[PDB]
């Protein structure tokens, strides 16, 4: 444990005093008595003095064994003797109090480590090194708080609080508790339907994801002052742990039984408070099974205002509380939770970053602390503002601190070369080569002192992580997750997801600069991170964009849901038949679309060719569009207010019959599109709503493939094809002549970029495959395909 | 023993000197004595010298008890008591710690085997024989590394580290880790991860697939040595197991009871690492069942940073625990495994070859290496990249090294001998044939002594198998499974398919082809061997082609999956049975059909008559298509690499149904073909997809069943019908005449080669019944069934 009290440490620099006075090389076990008793007074050092045992006469034995006996004084750090006495007093100090370990545990830690010339010294100085840890102990108590007796009540209260358990109050008063901040408004709220006696109880609901417990720490301090009435005479709370009743258990009898017991002792009812955590787990009621029906004793118990409580329920565990009557619900009555706000999240955070000094590289930096609440919400989104937070400062709080390791200038190269070293050196003696492992020894020893040497020049090491919390770092961590690594993402997206779609340009800046917004925190945090209709045949770019968003904006190409919205049609069930008539809203909230995205949560939805969904389907999405949440399955709020929803469309293939080409002319392909674009917008329209349209985000454009992107996906998928082969040795390459010609069979009116695959198949992966077993290819022989005759043409070229 | 140290032979040696130099021909225990003794100051000597049995002392007693005099030495190998001394010293080095077999062993064995002549020496010699075996324990009776006391101690760590569990550091400490070759970057991503102290948890999600342990021991090793932040101060790292929880309990509530005393003694927090194996069964929750909901304890634990871990997770998990939230998604955080790439992969392989050295068989060859993955790769396929390929090393390192004793250059026949011999002379001696069975004994070890001679001659064998792992012999392993039995298999795969498939030859050599193109790579490795499409006029050869390829690549006519797509066509099969629309998709993703192809990896799926099933059964039959994986049931995903997906079909029905001729038409064959090729491959694209057509490999036109072909098929049905009744001693022969009488039924136009079945049926079955129930024909004679008339004629031979 890092940083500690004066007197352990004070203990430890006289040792070293003693190893240039003795000159003991390492510093021994000789050194470290002499360095306790030297400390004078502090328990470790008192001790000694108490068994008879000064400075002096420890100093006369020593020199009887050590001497001087040594004044080279080389390589003046601990002996591994003295290394282990430091080890055990930290723990003798764990023992007895100290976190910030101090010179009693010492000696302490001594006597665990009677070795050598400490131990010999005592035990001839007529001292039982136990009677000298004993003698330490007896003067110590180590470190206190708010405790001390003297006096104390009994009351009726005995029997029930001792259980089951917990008293916020009581660590409160011996204090360290937080807030922890407010969530305010709930704790005021709470005191008024607690002294109450027909409906004694309060219930808090919403927010789970607040940390109830931070408002309970709340309220635990406001009862105790002074709001409280004689209404609330002598009131005192006590919290309900779940955990200690099931331990010890293994029937749902024995719980019973003894919450039984319980609420019969909370009968010192007009002076109890009860908190109950968790509370629809144990009242049962309703549905297929609300759990343990521990309700049936709650009921009279919450009704006497014996079990005067504060439940804690949520949004739709409420139901099974008001369901119960006329003592569940006529012990029930709610008000409204709150917590920090959007700032004062980051705030929460800022004054437990400075208290990160047990983790290092934050303590500090408020826009790297405004960075970590700021970016999130936007990426991964679905948790609370301020716990997301603290997360990414402690990332990057390490990120960073690890950055340093390998740049401080690069002095890493001074570890690395005593490495190579030992090895030499100790290999050497293994042989022997002595003489010949003496000098590699020399040489890592040379290293080795360097190396701890310039450890402590790695205090720079510190100063350059241990406060650089900024923005930056904050950043790479939340795009971890999903400045630093969402920044390159943002200035370049359009450029990234067009290095991995070449299939229709215009979409990609489009796409880009949507995302842009949001990755920049410029849109709703409670809508996607995008909403589209990519109009156009498909898959023009439009599935290999859903891939490259993906791969750009999250770093990891795994991040990519797709979903064939032609099968939901919900009502296109006949109308635009897919063959699929049941099920499918059922399908989708039920089960389907909703367990896929809770997977990965910022993940790009593609839910392929909308056309063929009736309007009704894109209600379900506009409540993403909307409310950047979805309401489904098992109770779930998924928060789609992450993810980049994505959704392509057949409006343009069906209807589409120009070509959006650019060989045909410029004017061909933008007005073409604009022909299919219009089309288009009438068939847009009637599959998904133009209230859908109106709460999409944006209308990507595609038409029909393209002169000109053809060739360049081919090119891809040839050069993956020329990848893909390389690593188990072999050189294919397509020329430019030949992915020219493999490119050609996608430009349609209908299709998209989807059969260039397929002509790199063809052309490719069958090509090769059929020249391998003909013979004209060898291993890792280059293997030109290219153009020569209006056909393919095998050359080798290696 | 296994190559296991020098000084258990080394005593051994001298007890052969010793046979002949008293004359002893099977080296007796006393020679054993001898020989332990006379090796001086190994532990066995050593302790002689103890117990004061000096060689001289012992040899004194040893001449006195047999001694004298075969000094012809027949022989000399051991007495069968001197040879368990030697099986005993394994087992006492098991017993008295060394891996390999020495010394102390063998003493101890040796009072273990105690033994007359060994026994009486030491029991004359005035020692016991137990002081003996003690003798040599007391001296040595370890081999050690690492572990050996000297004593350290921590506190408050107590507790914890206690319980529960194992520690990769302990065992890196003791060190007899290997690395084992990593899986770096998890490494890197878990300890920023780690080193947070809110989401100081790392979650490591990835293949399993890889070994998850490989990670591990990278972790381990780099949290403590030695560059980590300064958040990871005095970190201790302690792996968790509910092995030793759920051993010795059988209800769930005290495993619970223990984790929350777990969770408390994890306290030491902010200097604990806690590593969860198998976290999703704690975490629980989510879907329609959980897993074990310990994760209510867990989830605070985490956010605490007393459970400051790591969790080794799956591809469902992370879903139910972001989903739990918030001390459960602001605790995990995903970060991306790696794996040995597939050149990678040869390369682990080949490290542990040498270590194969005690399997004898690898190291070399390269080229079998290389092979082991890539033939496995893209056949068999039914695992991840680089596990297929060391199994194939070690697998046919012990085929082949069979091989070795099967055969040496065939002198397996000596041996042979020896035994001829021994069952005669035994047996001989039973009834006696005295002197008749000495001989037979003569003759017999004779045999025996040149047996023995020769098994060291079987070195030779050895030389010739025992390191050799080759392409072939991997080649061998991978075709246990399904170079040698997979290239004879590819060289002549059309005349193998050809074999049993005479139908449309033109058919054959092609799908011949493809299998060989996919079976000899340049393939996409996650995509299938084959898909298919497979028309003409209901099995012309289609079908029949699909056993001929499991026939021909796998050894297995059979080993072919096969499915009606018009019963589940998800077009008009809606409502086949129901009068509702409930059905087709769910049965076919569902489970049904996938898991039927999920049995045999290795399998010719064929989906029969895919002309009237909707362009949807055709998108799940295009993700094999395109990636080379279905998804489907218990949220799995087959990786279909090594099906051969055929689908046959009669789309454009009437163009198929015109015969490929050839005995009626040689070239409106080919104007049958290229129209059936238009009209029957648009209606292919029509009811199916022109994106199915087009991600499909290759579509195979048959015409109706060539007029060319029947005879042949016939003469594989009759010949199959003629062999049949052979097993049981029946032959019977259709002439060509009859054969060629039944090839008659169908000559086709609209048929395929499914009426020839029934016409053998009718032509050999019925033919010969009516003939050998009316006495014509009978058993053990040869019944022709000729034409001569134009009609069957049953007639005898012989």
């Amino acid at each position: 444990f890092g940083r500690f009290t004066e007197r352990a440490q004070k203990v430890l620099a006289l040792a070293q005093e003693e190893a240039l006075r003795l000159g003991h090389n390492n510093i021994g076990t000789e050194h470290i008595l002499l360095g306790l008793v030297r400390e004078g007074e502090g328990i470790a050092a008192k001790a000694l003095q108490a068994l008879g045992l000064g400075s002096e006469k420890i100093q006369k034995e020593v020199e009887s064994l050590i001497g001087r006996g040594q004044e080279m004084s080389q390589t003046i750090h601990y002996t591994p003797r003295a290394k282990k006495v430091i080890e055990l007093s930290m723990d003798e100090a764990r023992k007895l109090g100290h976190s910030y370990v101090g010179t009693e545990h010492i000696l302490l830690g001594l006597i665990r480590e009677g070795e050598g010339v400490a131990a010999r010294v005592l035990n001839n100085l007529g001292v039982s090194l136990n009677k000298a840890r004993q003698q330490v102990l007896q003067l110590l108590g180590s470190n206190e708080t708010g405790s001390s007796a003297a006096g104390t009540n009994s009351n009726a209260n005995t029997p029930t609080l001792d259980s089951l358990a917990r008293d916020l109050t009581a660590i409160a008063k011996e204090d360290s508790l937080d807030p922890v901040i407010g969530r305010s408004k709930e704790i005021q709220r709470v005191i008024e339907v607690l002294s109450r006696r027909t409906k004694n109880n309060p219930v808090l609901i919403g927010e789970p994801g607040v940390g109830k417990t931070a408002i309970a720490e709340g309220l635990a301090q406001q009862i105790i002052n002074n709001e409280v009435p004689e209404i609330l005479r002598d009131k005192r709370v006590m919290t309900l742990d779940m955990g200690t009743v099931v331990a010890g258990t293994k029937y749902r009898g024995e719980f019973e039984d003894r919450l039984k017991k319980v609420m019969d002792e909370i009968r010192q009812a007009g002076n109890i408070i009860l908190f109950i955590d968790e509370l629809h787990t144990l009242i049962g009621a309703g549905g297929a099974e609300g759990a343990i029906d521990a309700s049936n004793i709650l009921k009279p118990s919450l009704a006497r205002g014996e079990l005067q409580c504060i439940g804690a329920t949520t949004l739709d565990e409420y139901r099974k509380y008001i369901e119960k009557d006329a003592a569940l619900e006529r012990r029930f009555q709610p008000i409204q939770v709150d917590q920090p706000s959007v700032d004062e999240s980051i705030q929460i955070l800022q004054g437990l970053r400075d208290r990160y000094e047990a983790h290092h590289r934050v303590s500090i930096t408020d826009d790297a602390i405004e960075a970590a609440v700021k970016l999130s919400d936007r990426y991964i989104s679905d948790r609370f503002l301020p716990d997301k937070a603290i997360d990414l400062i402690d990332e990057a709080g390490s990120k960073v601190r690890l950055r340093s390791f390998t740049t401080p200038p690069n002095l890493k190269e001074l570890e690395q070369k005593l490495d190579e070293v030992r090895k030499e050196k100790d290999a050497a003696v293994q042989s022997q080569e002595f003489e010949k492992a003496a000098s590699l020894r020399d040489t890592e020893q040379r290293l080795r002192e360097q190396v701890e040497d310039t450890k402590k020049s790695w205090k720079e090491k510190q100063g350059q992580e241990n406060s650089e919390v900024t923005v930056d770092d904050i950043a790479m961590v939340v795009s971890s997750w999903t400045a630093q690594t969402e920044t390159d993402k943002l200035l370049n997206m359009e450029n990234i997801l067009h290095s991995r779609v070449i299939g229709q340009d215009e979409a990609v800046v489009a796409v880009a600069k949507a995302v842009r917004r949001a990755r920049a925190g410029l849109k709703d945090p409670k809508r996607p991170i995008g909403s589209f209709i990519f109009l156009g045949p498909t898959g023009v770019g439009k599935t290999e964009l859903a891939r490259a968003l993906a791969e750009s904006i999250f770093g990891d190409e795994e991040s990519m849901i797709r979903i064939d919205m032609s099968e939901y049609m919900e009502k296109h069930s006949t109308s635009r038949l897919v063959g699929s008539p049941p099920g499918y809203v059922g399908y989708d909230e039920g089960g389907q679309l909703t367990e896929k995205v809770r997977r990965k949560p910022y993940s790009v939805v593609l839910l392929d060719a909308i056309e063929k969904a009736h309007p009704d389907v894109f209600n379900i999405l506009l409540q993403v569009l909307e409310d950047g949440r979805l309401t489904d399955s098992k109770g779930r709020t998924v928060d789609f207010r992450n993810t980049i929803l994505i959704m392509t469309s057949n409006v343009g293939a069906s209807e589409l019959k120009r070509n959006k080409y650019v060989g045909f002319n410029v004017q061909d392909e933008t007005q073409n599109h604009k022909d299919m674009k219009d089309k288009v917008m009438g068939e847009l329209k009637r599959a998904f709503r133009p209230e859908f349209i109106n709460r999409i985000d944006e209308i990507i454009v595609f038409h029909s493939l393209e002169k000109k992107h053809l060739t360049e996906i081919v090119s891809l998928m040839s050069d993956q094809l020329t990848k893909r082969l390389k690593e188990q040795d072999l050189s294919i390459e397509l020329t430019d002549a030949a992915k020219a010609k493999v490119a050609e069979e996608g430009v349609d009116l209908e299709y998209g970029a989807r059969p260039l695959r397929r002509a790199i198949q063809k052309h490719v992966e069958d090509r090769l495959s059929e020249e391998l077993l003909r013979g004209n290819i060898h291993k890792g022989q280059h293997i030109v395909l290219d153009v020569e005759d209006g056909e393919f043409v095998v050359k080798t070229t290696a």
